[PDB]
């Protein structure tokens, strides 16, 4: 379900974009959010 408010999770990366379900979780990922990501993939 979905409330009419903000201030859900304020942890949000920016750099990527990813969200997390749990608290705390932003932290350990910027530790391992080193190099980029392109269009071009094996
Ligand atoms: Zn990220």
């Amino acid at each position: 379900g979905s409330s009419g408010s903000s201030g859900e999770k304020p942890y949000v990366c920016q750099e990527c974009g990813k969200a997390f379900t749990q608290s705390s979780c932003l932290s350990i990922h910027r530790r391992v959010h080193t190099g980029e990501s392109g269009p071009s993939s094996g």
